[PDB]
């Protein structure tokens, strides 16, 4: 068969914009694929009209020629918005492929490797430890989550002394310990807001003695080996990578023992067949695989998909369609809720992970058309702090 | 003042694509920018429309603090695209600040360290040693260029005996020197072709004998230390850098010993203000700088200022605004010809400088909007080659 | 315009002598900077005279241009004295260029990138836990300053065991933070005192457990290596630099990782022109800049603008110019007092912070010719310790 | 005894200036010391000034006590002009110290090692070959020197295509070898010129082949770790260190086996008592010592006790005190002329070497103090070369 057609849907995930692709085949099939919301989404559909001019009239169960044809196209690396673009057609054309031979998509992976897939919610806040507690039963009972990842700030850490900073985080760790049940685990995510591994490290060690689940992105992405730096006499797991794109930013980062565990996004780094190179690197490496997920639940059935196929794979990030809204930070549970609409029979938990659904061929999920007509673009941003000299800090 | 305006003009450059940018201000200034060409050019006046969010109101001769924002709000490395409309802002903020306090450009970076700058010749081909001596001589005596830049590429290099491809390179460079004036230098730019390192250090050391001015990017961008392990054992001067993006790809190149000289393009890192950072690291390593810069007119004019400002600049790429429409490769003098007009007064080597324009406050040249009105989009791609088997290689 | 005179004033700045050096140009600027006082200030005036003949008949506004030829013309890289006169004579270039465009110096250094610029106290002694309490607490009223430095020294560190020495610092930090507001920040500078890297790492993290700001300059600096050696294993933020002078000692520093923030001094390494070199290099290393600043207050004024205008600037080491004369050590708050007054209008802080001035081109202050004809030259030199063989040990 | 005056000389040596300096002591001694000349050398008097206080009333038999005093003292590591005064006031202490026990200087070094001292002409220059066989000719029958120094450099280096200019360096080499004495050892002296490592490297494989006695100071001394660098692929013997100051800096030097002979100056890094203890670390890495001495007949005395001392020394630099004036580089025979008149019976060569006066104490030659009278201060500077863009290179 050929590829004959491209559709693209700006539509949205709660209060973030969010670009779905189809590719459609001259023998009547359809693939779907998520776009990452960098934040200009609307650049999104340009890019896509582009690359498609090197998939049209192509077979798609060529996955990475066709892949590779458009990263070679650009020649240059694409980071952010070119890979976000590349990760959604590379999804389509996983989807073609596993229609066309009828199968799942991880029997093109090398085959299922688990039965089912670990998630954590994707809570983000540091919410007082009896609101926290309140939080997770609640979670517990309705998915059966026993992980959860919050964020470690307690305060505004330009605004108070560096060392009340870091007692507040492991004060509240502690609170959390005495407080919540003590099967659960609990990640923290820095959310890149550290400057200097030194200050990176003195907090990884505060929180070490509770067992935190990982330590997630304390630094900021662009020097890598600085991440080796932190690790040494670093004494909690040390997590990153979501702001990382290809096999060779993933590559140096292991080879300077950078992480413990890695994190990159199916819909940042050029979907399937680029993370699958960067798990395999990091498996040679000794280092698991928690995907970066705070994405839509396409997304998610592609990370399922991969997640149940990989061997160093652990644990996957998860939100809700029907729940919390974007958030990092804040000493809450977050009150903005939303519903993602998109997909008409979502992947949901059951007892804390997501079940395969081996008689369905692709992904396993029916996009919802008329819900993606009927809520278009809306604007996001991030927020980047400011210390108290007025000068911009990290987001 | 603040900015009070963008305008964002779709024109071209012979046959690629180029947007140019404008912003204003409420005290009747503006500034203006090139974007690099990276492909789907469609794609940056919405990224530009989100950018701007950050810049309204804004006062711009804060261009570090506005320039860091807009790096900050993307959070990832923003790579391709996004970098390439950061670069054209940051232009903007340069120019508008320089006209502000009536000064070239210059002496907001530290002043004129030179009194013109010196230039290459964008050929980009390979033709015959006589066509070469007739093209260059043409070259020098209208505008004064000594130095050259040509392929090294007189096959295919997928479709016969690599002995044979570096042989034919290798007895090209003689009979050039046997042919050309004995002064004119010849740089080699082969292009991101050559896969393995062991290879380019072949080739390199094949050319070394005939003095390569410079041997330009032989290998992908990707694997950045092996750049490190090409270069030990090599005899020629090694030349790379166009396809990295900031301060930190370039301090590792330099930290592995990856190059002796670096080629950034002020239009794809950043503009200026990276630009800057990029070769205050290299040169406190050693390594000089020759900017990349097959781009138009005004990038040529941002080139100028931060070439008359840094020590370590050693000689910029040059393309004629009136002549040789893009190529890369062939055993011809490049046949089609184009001309850029979006610039009234472009930069114009005399005795193979570009010369200063000290009285003009800002980049010194006038921009045609009539001319950008008349010519809009073209549609413009890379060609990625196959080899025999089928496959593609790299472009 | 072109630089046609040079004046030299032989002051002070209480205790200590104080070169401070005009430019004039012929169309009546003036700018003015300070030299570093390395001890043999008679000395300056003849470098001055030297170096003049440099800079007589050029162009101010090529700042890097003439400060590059003055480092040149000396071949040997200058170290202490030439570079404390060619500091003062490259302040006195920014100066001239910014008055020349109507600028604040700033604007010519990328512009602001905070509004405000934090500093914190010397007091540089050891005084009793409600000694420092009532002086913190005094400083804070006045000035805003909620940033301190103290020198951790209790006892003769060569005439006691060392487990005691060490032991005195770490129940003296307790003190005070049993004593002082909890969220003052106190840092402790060492002064070079410590031989060996493993006794200065013992230091560092008896300290650690009581969050000191920063841990300054324990060991000596010709070895740069041993810096990263310390560092490896220590648990509190580690700052040196005060004694390095170029782009290259700094740059070796950040190779070995041999200190989490960096101090070089602008009346030291050659002015701004080499400042923001070190600063961006230091940047790419994930290394703040709190730069050395025992000087006087034009000294302070040329600090402002270059940490207005770096992102990576952390704090500003402050004294006032009325008030506490020179001293390392003891444990008392300093009795002797003086007032320094060839500034007529210093930069004094408010709520902890110097503000910017951005009405008034070049650095910002008036200079009091009368005062600096009214006091001269005054004798100072180091204590040199002895240990109780008789020895010298380090000041 | 103790110290009790200083006196202080400006003089010449021929068209340098020349800081001589004498210590006395209560029971009628003298020792003499030399300064190098840096350039401001009217700064040298007032440091000597400042250091004299902390050796007036001083045992100068306790002459590392005392360096090392003035060192301390200092703080700061000194570098260009406090080092110069040092290193005049060490030569003073071993003089006063070999007078007081009756022996010449080298029986206070652990005795000679050798029965005299090599010598190499500084000739400096790159005169065609016949006029060089002439010069070396005529050395040889008045002094008996068998090795010669000159530049390398037969055209403009910032004039002329780079391979051009390293093939006119070979042919001036091979021109040379085909005309002059079949024994005479040839060193070259590239005079710090060279930015790029690879530069270096091949201008140093150019030379290779015709056995430079060395290859002197390609590169620029800031950057110590790239002389490793340049070093890894050389085939011809490195030397450098003139510009370098300390044991810490040949330290480095050593460890990154960036040279395989060293060049410290007496008069540069502090006299005897650091000269010893850089030469002792390059013994232990199996370097030699070829000390830098284009100074005058005292600095060539200080030489002859240290390198008749020194198991790992090798070949003195030399200038006749009736001869040559200082040059560097030309297609010539230096025509200007001087003599140097401050020593009465200045060290001259015997058969190439420099010989011992076992029967005189201290330095072992008598000060001509009218002639320092009659010839006072004259100002020199360096040539810092410009490249045809306007731009600085390096002196
Ligand atoms: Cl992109
Ligand atoms: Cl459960
Ligand atoms: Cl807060
Ligand atoms: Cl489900
Ligand atoms: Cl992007
Ligand atoms: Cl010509
Ligand atoms: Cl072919
Ligand atoms: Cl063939
Ligand atoms: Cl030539
Ligand atoms: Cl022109
Ligand atoms: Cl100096
Ligand atoms: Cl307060
Ligand atoms: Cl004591
Ligand atoms: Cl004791
Ligand atoms: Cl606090
Ligand atoms: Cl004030
Ligand atoms: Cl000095
Ligand atoms: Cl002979
Ligand atoms: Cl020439
Ligand atoms: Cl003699
Ligand atoms: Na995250
Ligand atoms: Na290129
Ligand atoms: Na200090
Ligand atoms: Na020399």
């Amino acid at each position: 068969m050929k590829i004959d057609r491209m559709r693209v849907f700006m539509t949205r995930d709660k209060d973030r914009p969010r670009v779905i692709v189809a590719l459609d085949t001259d023998d009547g099939l359809t693939g779907w694929g998520e776009c990452y919301n960098h934040g200009p989404d609307k650049a999104l559909p340009p890019i896509l009209d582009y690359l498609y001019g090197f998939l049209s009239g192509q077979d798609p169960t060529r996955i990475d020629y066709l892949v590779n044809l458009l990263i070679q196209q650009s020649r240059f690396p694409p980071g952010a918005l070119g890979l976000s673009a590349i990760s959604a057609l590379d999804h389509c054309l996983w989807d073609l492929s596993a229609k066309a031979a009828n199968v799942p998509v991880y029997k093109l992976l090398g085959g299922a490797v688990r039965d089912r897939v670990k998630v954590y919610a994707g809570v983000y806040t540091a919410p007082d430890a009896p609101a926290a507690r309140d939080e997770f039963d609640r979670l517990n009972a309705e998915w059966g989550f026993t992980a959860f990842k919050l964020s470690p700030w307690r305060v505004d850490i330009h605004a108070h002394r560096w060392g009340n900073v870091v007692k507040a985080s492991a004060d509240y760790f502690r609170s959390l310990r005495e407080t919540v049940r003590d099967d659960y685990e609990i990640a923290f995510d820095a959310h890149a807001q550290i400057f200097e591994p030194v200050a990176a490290r003195q907090l990884g060690n505060a929180l070490a003695p509770y067992d935190p689940l990982f330590y997630e992105e304390p630094l900021r992405p662009e020097n890598i080996d600085m991440w080796g730096d932190l690790k040494q006499g670093l004494n909690c797991v040390l997590a990153t990578g979501e702001s990382l794109y290809n096999r060779n930013e993933f590559l140096r980062l292991l080879q300077v023992k950078g992480a413990d565990l890695i994190q990159p996004d199916i819909c940042v780094v050029g979907g399937i067949s680029e993370m699958r190179r960067i798990a395999t690197l990091a498996e040679a490496y000794f280092v698991g695989v928690a995907p970066h997920n705070p994405m839509g639940p396409l997304a998610t059935a592609v990370n399922v998909h991969f997640s149940a196929a990989t061997q160093n794979f652990r644990i996957l990030e998860y939100r809700l369609p029907k729940g919390q809204a974007y958030v990092y930070g804040g000493k809450d549970i977050e009150k903005r809720q939303g519903e993602t609409r998109y997909v008409v029979d979502p992947y949901l938990p059951k007892d804390g992970y997501l079940e395969l659904r081996p008689d369905r061929p692709g992904w396993g999920v029916e996009m919802d058309e008329k819900a993606m007509e009927e809520e278009g673009y809306i604007h996001w941003q991030r927020r980047v702090p400011k210390r108290p000299d007025g000068s911009y800090a990290f987001a």
